[PDB]
């Protein structure tokens, strides 16, 4: 197989590096078209029960826009708010902003247009100590994104009110800042991290070609994978965590997909084989070895496709397009370009001997007592695994931002003197078939029906009061063909018990119950992920391992790597679980302790399933392929493992920068993903493969193969059996 991709790349050089950047330079000026295109609200699951009660209320009565952007006013002086004087002033600067901005903004409304008012809804809003008010600002929008670009033109003269001392609450605000941290930090991770990762990869070679390689050909697959995913886009929408997570995953794997054919070129050129033999082996090892490598991530990646919730299909459709267009870059103009640069590979200029006798004694001393070297660590990472227990999930809120935030502490201060404006009920929406009023009972049989279950907020103290109709918005379609009801749960711990309870409820004749509701909202989601768990980690497991069965025809390896990667998996998010629902160390890094986000529990097990399986893959290669040389496994583990630790090394700590850069964030959640790469790279690389690849491996004696030939046959004539040179 590999013999003639060979045989035919090195007749293909210049003719390949021309066609290759010009065809990727397109996208990489395409990449700013994705750069405008951003959509930010699916977070839940799509297909479930409360987004549909969702969809149909808002059909009935529209979207109410009193809770986008909430301005808390104060005035100077310590003065009377009843006053005309300084109410003048503020109205004339909102009246002012209002016809300054038609188009984003509906006008204001509250109590500051009631000079003298009689029912307690805008007097009761005007706190007692009347130091405090806010008054609301609908925006005029055809979807969530043009809401928040509304809210971000009128910024300037909205926040400007008098002398700019009023403080911005509500939903537009929070989303604005969460999107513009993105940016924030990917600024600060491309300033900070590249030039980190580019010397110490250069540290490591003291070459310039070499070290530049690359990096130029992951931004190439980077600037690829965003234009393949924004032609995606024009049939999906993408969320905008794609922007950084893309950055995260694809500069280093395809750092390290580079990495490992230069090197091995490079000490093969050096030591054995002319230019063009020397290439070409090359490419036989390392460029199947590195396709097998992306096919396992892409197949560890792709059960996330189970999940409806939108954010998720972006993530792994960006991250899919980024691995498999790395792969195709490294394997194909890379060899070529090499094969080319010949002797002008290490001639650019800026231990060997020393450094391999250090490994090979590590090899050896783990061999003088294997089992001592790995009884130790399993007990120690099982007791790191225990911590998982006390794990606990939630949605995104306003507590996702460091405290010292501005906005976050605004909108803390929103609730010390406003009790109750901020609310989160949950809804029943109804079914009704004629499309006419049929009858005016149904609510209130409703009413009893729910009334039929205790423990609900009945703060008018009334048996009747409780579950009124929704405020319907005049620009709402009123249909009357379903009606929907609000309410609120009090402590949202019980929420999942009260939305089953309700779930429960009679159908009446001809009428559907649907619970909606942002509780319901957040808990379908989590339920949903629980209940499509189970596959995903099936399928996880078993094509990943019948997979990594195919690049090499041993057995028995799949059995240990499966667990080898699981346990660093526990591992690693039990770490994570007690640093972070803990807040083990949120007191000196500036964050809070709370429940992580369902969807990303979901995407970092697959992810750092992949990661760890792809390392252990690519240090065991070389295990593999050595043995056939007619040696033993005796020899085979040092002879595999001796070279191979110096480039891993590099590689494991280039991607430690990134995740490291990535850490200093402002988000909680791109906190939890960096140290969870982090800590299961650093695991994985300082001590998994370190104390406990050899310990099995001697332990398992030359039983390690035990290859079955019926097998072993299908796995020859696949044409990828190739694992021998000639």
């Amino acid at each position: 197989m590999f013999a003639w991709w060979g045989r035919t790349v090195y007749q293909f050089r210049y003719i390949v590096i021309g066609v290759m950047v010009a065809l990727c330079l397109g996208g990489g000026v395409y990449g700013i078209s994705l750069g405008n295109h951003v959509t930010q609200s699916g977070f839940y699951d799509e297909g479930s029960q409360s987004v549909a009660a969702s969809l149909i209320g808002d059909e009935v009565y529209g979207r109410d826009r009193t809770s986008h952007v909430v301005a808390i006013l104060t005035p100077p002086d310590d003065k009377k708010v009843t006053d005309k004087a300084w109410q003048k002033k503020v109205t004339e600067e909102l009246d002012q902003v209002v016809k300054d901005h038609e188009d984003q903004i509906v006008g204001w409304v509250g109590w500051l247009k009631a000079p003298d008012t009689t029912d307690p809804t805008v007097s009761a809003m005007k706190t007692q100590d009347l130091r405090h008010t806010f008054i609301s600002i609908p925006l005029q929008g055809d979807d969530d994104d043009e809401i928040l670009k509304n809210y971000q033109v009128v910024e300037p003269e909205l926040q400007q009110v008098n002398g700019g001392d009023i403080r911005l609450a509500g939903l537009n605000p929070l989303a604005s800042e969460l999107t513009g941290t993105i940016g924030e930090d990917q600024k600060r991770a491309e300033v900070a991290a590249i030039p980190l990762v580019a010397v110490v990869l250069f540290f490591v070679f003291g070459t310039v070609i070499a070290a530049a390689l690359p990096a130029i050909i992951g931004g190439l697959a980077i600037a690829g994978a965003l234009g393949i995913m924004r032609l995606v886009a024009e049939f999906t929408p993408v969320h905008f965590f794609a922007q950084p997570v893309v950055t995260l995953i694809g500069l280093g794997i395809a750092i390290d997909y580079g990495l490992f054919i230069v090197s091995r070129f490079r000490e093969e050129i050096a030591e054995g084989y002319d230019t063009e033999a020397a290439v070409r082996r090359t490419v036989m090892t390392s460029g199947r070895t590195v396709v097998f490598s992306a096919v396992i991530i892409v197949a560890s990646s792709v059960p996330l496709l189970l999940f409806p919730q939108g954010f998720l299909k972006s993530i792994t459709y960006a991250i899919i397009a980024s691995v498999m267009l790395a792969a195709i870059l490294s394997i194909t103009v890379l060899a070529a370009a090499l094969a080319i640069l010949g002797p002008r590979v290490d001639a650019l200029g800026v231990r060997e001997e020393v450094e391999r006798g250090f490994w090979g004694r590590l090899v050896n001393v783990v061999m003088k007592r294997p089992i001592a070297f790995a009884a130790p660590i399993l007990v120690v990472m099982v007791l790191l695994i225990i911590p998982l227990g006390q794990l606990s999930l939630g949605g995104i809120s306003e507590k996702y931002l460091p405290p010292d935030n501005a906005v976050r502490q605004s909108q803390e201060q929103f609730d010390k003197l406003f009790p109750g404006f901020r609310t989160e009920p949950l809804t029943l929406v109804m079914k009704r078939e004629d499309g006419e009023p049929i009858t005016d009972a149904q609510i209130a049989d409703m009413r009893a029906k729910a009334l039929t279950v205790s423990g609900f907020t009945d703060p008018d103290n009334d048996p009747e009061k409780m579950w009124k109709e929704r405020p319907a918005n005049d620009s709402g379609s009123k249909d009357p063909s379903v009606r929907v009801i609000q309410n609120g749960l009090e402590n949202r711990n019980d929420a999942a018990k009260k939305i089953d309870e309700l779930r429960a409820l009679q159908p009446p004749h001809g009428i559907e119950v649907f619970v909606g509701g942002t509780p319901a909202l957040e808990q379908d989601s989590i339920h949903s992920l629980f209940d499509k768990l189970p596959l995903m980690a099936l399928i996880l497991i078993v094509t990943t391992t019948v997979l990594m069965f195919l690049a090499f025809g041993s057995v028995v390896l799949p059995i240990k790597a499966a667990l080898m990667s699981a346990l660093t998996l526990g591992s690693t998010m039990g770490i994570l679980t007690w640093m972070f629902v803990d807040g083990h160390g949120s007191g000196l890094m500036n964050y809070t302790p709370q429940p992580l986000m369902a969807p990303m529990i979901g995407l970092i097990i697959a992810v750092i399933w992949g990661l760890s399986t792809d390392y252990e893959v690519f240090l065991v290669s070389r295990m593999v392929e050595a043995r056939e040389r007619g040696m033993s496994t005796a020899e085979a583990i040092r002879i595999g493992t001796a070279t191979t630790g110096r480039l891993i090394t590099g590689a494991a700590l280039i991607l430690a920068v990134v995740a490291g850069a990535f850490v200093f964030s402002d988000l909680v959640m791109m906190k939890y993903l960096a140290f969870g790469l982090l800590i299961a790279l650093l695991l994985d690389a300082t001590i998994i493969r370190m104390f406990l690849v050899p310990a099995v491996m001697k332990l398992l004696g030359d039983d390690c193969w035990w290859a079955p030939r019926w097998m072993k046959r299908v796995q020859e004539k696949l044409g990828l059996g190739e694992t021998e040179l000639p």
